[PDB]
């Protein structure tokens, strides 16, 4: 198994039940991702996780350790094993448990979860940090339902994007894939994560994915079917070779008909925020710290606001790291800090 | 760097990301493809070429030899080397040479080339052979203008398809991908090659690829732009989750407007045949042995018809293997044999 004395030491720090287990020491639950080491390459996930660990964000899962081990089909091969803090409940499971009983998760949970998801990408997207997750989805969001807390996980598709280097599109799970990724742009921005988060929002309020393509063509279909035909500007910028507006022909479906079986007291606020996140044009998608100040979240500031079991809102909800505060506008610092 | 004595002996029959050389023995030009051997797996391509070599169809390249060599990046790794007959001109090069000079290829050449290309897939698709090439494009067709012959090559992406085992799509080069492949059907038929051939026919008359998508969605966009909105049946049968026809608000473009710049006037027979092959529904695409009887090929039956260089038409143009004659209908046998 172990390929190193250091790796053997780190392995013995944990007990196993991706592999799930617990830190024998502190009792903390952990998951172990195992990925091949290629002599030619260094692993991005590890470095990303190590950069993030220095910040220790309340809404991002924390690296515990890494260690190496040999292969089975070939003992020549070395495998990196990354160990992250973990919890068994995902946003997907959490939401599915309500919808399976023909009800929806409490509005305030939906609201507190979203605020924290927006928070996770706010920090990731900082110039200082510059991590693009590239596969934000309900299976990759961990939640504590009772505490109202939430953490972004699985950076196995993450990359720090740069202008000077091009990128693939297929790493993002299809239903959560931004339009620029559907069009196969080798260069895109962290706005692909904003799209993903807008798709989860819709998903929390619908009980299924909003854009469920059986394929790339189908994925575009489902987006166009709801958001309507994209503008000339959009197609010209994101899909220059195929700008024929009559082959993207729909008026769209308003949010009121999308969310027909489920009601919110502040539907117009939620739909505003949802629309701002699901803008076709990347630079026009609302950026995390602006989203956190949107009216949909106003009630989270009210000290009378509590969780569905009448418990207080999570401690850290408004505990922002200096890193974040430094980049905020004055108006954002006024509202959030 | 042979892997055994058989491989050393075979390697020395010939002299030199493929490798071009000649068979010392007969002077015959050859191509040498090398592909990794994996111990878990058998190579489909070799077995396919070995099966086809038995038939020795005049329009399929013929396997000459196979040998194994050890790696350079790793001497532990064995590589299969497949040696097949080769000629310097691809159908792609041949047409490029005309369209380079703002000139269309000779109509009789296009005609005689299509007959033979349609002939090859007719053989591949016999139930007794049941080979699907899966990447028919002009780079994979070899021609000799001097005698008018054509050979289908590069069975690198080929497979004997069956309903018991699902298949991938990405193997077929994008521009030549049938609609069922763009939709990601895991199960499809040999008709995916009838489409590819249809795409090459159109390319022979246009001087560039007919459907040029920058992405999977874009590839459908370009097909729809020309063929018009697919029927509800088409979407029902190939893309069951995305059947809203309103999104594809296109009447198509007639072939006479597509091939504007190199107007022919045996055109109505050619456009009729093109439309017969480029059908959305796989099952509706004209089958090779029917396509060979189309009126467009009537000229090839006249002993007075000649290649542009005044040489007789290919000797084996109407020499069909018994393999083929047993499958033919009486109407087909009547016109062809």
């Amino acid at each position: 198994a172990a390929a190193d004395e250091r790796s053997r030491k780190e392995m013995d720090r944990f007990q196993v039940e991706v592999q799930l287990g617990k830190e024998k020491s502190t009792g903390m639950s952990v998951a172990i991702k195992k990925v091949i080491q290629d002599p030619r390459f260094r692993n991005r996930e590890l470095q990303i996780m190590q950069d993030l660990a220095v910040l220790h964000h309340p809404n991002i899962v924390q690296l515990q350790s890494y260690f190496y081990t040999l292969g089975e089909r070939d003992r020549r091969d070395i495998y990196l094993n990354v160990v992250m803090e973990y919890v068994p409940d995902t946003l997907h499971r959490c939401c599915r448990n309500y919808y399976r009983r023909q009800v929806a998760p409490p509005p305030i949970l939906i609201k507190v979860f979203l605020f924290q998801l927006i928070r996770s990408i706010g920090c990731l997207h900082l110039p200082s940090v510059n991590v693009c997750h590239r596969d934000i989805k309900p299976h990759n969001v961990l939640v504590n339902e009772a505490d109202g807390t939430l953490k972004l996980c699985d950076f196995g598709s993450a990359k720090k994007l740069s202008p000077s280097e091009p990128n693939v599109a297929y790493i993002c799970s299809r239903y959560y894939r931004a339009p620029e990724l559907i069009f196969g742009n080798q260069h895109y921005t962290t706005a692909v994560d904003i799209w993903s988060v807008g798709c989860i929002f819709a998903e929390m309020m619908l009980g299924e994915p909003i854009f469920r393509g059986d394929n790339s063509a189908g994925q575009l279909h489902e987006i166009v079917r709801v958001l309507g035909c994209p503008s000339r500007e959009v197609l010209r910028k994101l899909n220059p070779s195929h700008t024929d507006v009559d082959l993207y022909n729909s008026k769209g479906i308003p949010w009121s008909n999308v969310f027909s079986d489920h009601s919110l007291k502040d539907a117009k606020e939620a739909y505003d925020l949802l629309s701002a996140l699901l803008q076709y044009l990347p630079e026009e998608r609302m950026k995390p710290y602006e989203a956190l100040c949107h009216p949909y979240f106003d009630e989270l500031h009210d000290p009378a606001t509590k969780l569905p079991n009448n418990k207080d809102l999570p401690e850290d909800l408004f505990r922002f790291l200096p890193n974040e505060i430094e980049v905020m506008s004055e108006a954002q610092k006024a509202k959030l800090v």
